[PDB]
């Protein structure tokens, strides 16, 4: 039901994702925790939904559920990736969530954006990132008790090596896009060697490339008398990642956490692993790539040509 971080803190295996939950965010959060038994919520300042997450968490805790039994993650956005911007960003996140600490605070992307950056970015709008300086400030959040664990999202092997060479407190978690068709075994192996837990974002393929109607997924679902979503999520647990599926529909929220006490047989697991690693749903191109002027002229540069 949970994974153990190097700090000894536990992370629930299934959490609720909140990107694009919109005006249904607060309801979704409360349903997940109070009805469906979720103990993990994944959000971010950049999602625009943190105030609503705060309302949902507050409602969910009104019936006695303790704060210590919940695991809440937020993320530091690209515009705030400078040492002196870390704390104001965290303060606003905590205020919006109506919380006093986070369980997990993640670098959302290892790229610094100028204020008012465009999409795609104009010349000059992707700034130099002081990764070491930002991480040092984040380590101070842990020392002060404002964050129980810190980590990253959307890294490469090269960037993880850079971070591990400077970090006094290594990243607890590396949150990456993972699903059939984008396994990123390369990052998963790097994290395993460095003792970093992986959380799979977009575990269903996101909205863009949702896998619930993929024929192999459907066959396995049929064979096991489970939903396609359950198959996709159980597959991830069997690989050893946590998962943060997003839904704003009550029935899916409830279904999506029913991935315990049954298993996908090895031959079916292998067939799902066999789906080729096409391309990622979230490339980062529209955030960081300027094709005419750089410094990142193509998506492959965002991923250090490891993709
Ligand atoms: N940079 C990053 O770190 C990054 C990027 C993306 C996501 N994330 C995090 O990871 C979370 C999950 O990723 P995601 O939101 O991209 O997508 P996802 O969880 O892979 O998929 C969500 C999509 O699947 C649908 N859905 C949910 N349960 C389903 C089921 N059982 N059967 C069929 N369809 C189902 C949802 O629709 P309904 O909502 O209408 O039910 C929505 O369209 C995010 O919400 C966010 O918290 C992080």
């Amino acid at each position: 039901g949970h994974f153990v971080l190097k700090s000894g803190h536990t992370i629930p295996a299934v959490g609720l994702g909140t990107w694009r939950a919109g005006s249904d965010t607060a309801h979704s959060v409360r349903t997940a925790i109070a009805e469906a038994g979720y103990r993990h919520v994944d959000t971010a300042a950049q999602y625009g939904v943190e105030k609503e997450v705060g309302r949902g968490l507050k409602a969910a805790m009104e019936g006695g559920i303790n704060r210590k039994d919940l695991f809440v993650t937020s993320k530091l956005w690209c515009t705030e990736l400078a040492p002196d911007r870390v704390r104001p960003a965290l303060e606003k996140t905590l205020k919006d969530l109506q919380l006093d600490y986070l369980d997990l605070y993640l670098i959302h992307w290892p790229f610094r954006l100028k204020d008012g950056a465009h999409m795609p970015p104009e010349a000059g709008e992707v700034l130099e990132l002081d990764m070491e300086g930002v991480w040092r400030e984040m380590e101070g959040l842990v020392k002060d008790g404002l964050v129980k664990d810190i980590g990253v999202c959307n890294y490469t092997v090269a960037k993880l090596n850079r971070l591990m060479r400077s970090a006094n407190v290594p990243p607890a978690v590396c949150q990456m896009e993972m699903h059939p068709g984008w396994k990123n075994d390369r990052i998963f192996e790097a994290c395993k060697k460095h003792g970093i837990h992986v959380t799979a974002y977009s575990p269903l393929g996101s909205s863009e490339k949702n896998l619930a109607h993929d024929p192999l997924v459907e066959k396995v679902a049929n064979k096991l008398d489970k939903t396609p979503g359950q198959v996709l999520l159980r597959w991830a647990l069997q690989r050893g990642t946590s998962v943060i599926p997003k839904s704003t529909r009550d029935e899916r929220i409830k279904e999506n956490i029913q991935v315990f006490g049954w298993e996908i047989p090895e031959e079916d697991f292998r067939a799902l692993c066999g789906i080729k690693d096409e391309k990622r749903v979230l490339t980062g191109e529209e955030l960081f790539v300027n094709k005419t002027h750089g410094p990142y002229k193509s998506a492959t540069e965002v991923w250090d040509h490891e993709d």
